[PDB]
């Protein structure tokens, strides 16, 4: 009986980082916003697998981590065979593995009884990945802490939003680690420019993140002066690959795309 579940992408209206937590994590404030760009997972009774159609290796993935956490606290084995149709690219920035862990655990928990209530569901996706919280939720969401402490929120965020991601595969422990004191912000700071973008202020998107992958993977920073160039003010997911603008893709986006090895994504919001 395979049944077949959808893990939406997420992109960050903005990012700051408040400093170094003692943990090697970081403090931050972002955006989070789901978006309609979907892995396709299929779940089937049989023995304990994970595989995806991008070479990503069982013991490597997270659903995979995810569910033998869920069997060492839970007692109950997993008998569940996994495919994940990878359309959200790994090292992009749209939290397809955090996603995934997600909606995974949260079907497979469902299916097995419930054993895990929501809290320690988000317990569970949360000590293994900090944005994986965020897509037990969706839609638009503050996510404060390390991430996962969320506050939903509705914002006056319509219209097309186009993705512009490259080949290269951003690291999110590499660019995080090379943050320093100059990139750090004050929560107020951050705070007064999330509550603008909420409003509809896309202008004030902003993302440091996005500054250090640019500089770190120098494709990264070519999509974004390619965006310029077409008349559009670009922002980054994540900590990359990804590139973003409010507006449709052109003959000549999907042309360079085409080229270069780009994956264009046009969505309606
Ligand atoms: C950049 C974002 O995508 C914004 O939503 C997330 O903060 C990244 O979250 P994620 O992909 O779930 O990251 P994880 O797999 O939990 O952590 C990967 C690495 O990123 C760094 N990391 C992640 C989250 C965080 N709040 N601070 C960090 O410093 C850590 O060095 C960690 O070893
Ligand atoms: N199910 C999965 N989907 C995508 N990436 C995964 C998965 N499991 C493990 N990974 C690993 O995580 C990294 C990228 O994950 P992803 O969530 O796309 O990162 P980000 O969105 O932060 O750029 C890659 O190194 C990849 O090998
Ligand atoms: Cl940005």
């Amino acid at each position: 009986h395979m049944i077949k579940v959808l893990s939406p992408a997420k992109i960050n209206l903005g990012l700051w980082v408040l400093g170094r937590l003692p943990s090697g994590y970081h403090e931050i404030l972002t955006l989070y916003q789901e978006i309609p760009f979907y892995d396709e997972i299929y779940i089937r009774e049989g023995v304990l697998r994970v595989e995806t159609n991008i070479g990503i290796p069982q013991e490597e993935n997270l659903v995979y981590k995810g569910l033998r956490e869920f069997e060492r606290i839970t007692g109950i084995e997993i008998n569940y065979s996994i495919f994940i149709q990878k359309n959200i690219p790994p090292g992009a920035g749209l939290g397809g593995g955090s996603s995934n862990l997600a909606v995974v655990l949260k079907k497979v928990n469902e299916l097995l009884g419930s054993p895990l209530s929501e809290e320690e569901l988000r317990e569970l996706v949360g000590s293994i990945s900090a944005d994986a919280p965020f897509f037990l939720l969706g839609k638009s969401a503050i996510g404060r802490g390390k991430g996962e402490v969320l506050e939903p929120v509705e914002t006056e965020i319509s219209g097309k939003i186009t993705l512009v991601i490259p080949q290269v595969s951003s690291s999110t422990g590499r660019v995080y680690s090379s943050l320093r004191e100059e990139h750090f912000v004050t929560p107020e700071y951050a705070e007064e420019k999330i509550q603008r973008i909420i409003s509809g202020e896309v202008e004030e998107i902003e993302n440091v993140l996005g500054d250090i992958a640019r500089e770190l993977y120098p494709e990264i920073n070519e999509v974004y002066r390619f965006v310029e160039y077409l008349g559009f003010k670009p922002f980054v997911s994540g900590s990359g690959s990804t590139v973003y603008f409010f507006g449709g893709a052109s003959e000549e986006l999907k042309k360079a795309a085409k080229m270069r090895g780009w994956k264009v994504v046009e969505l309606e919001l």
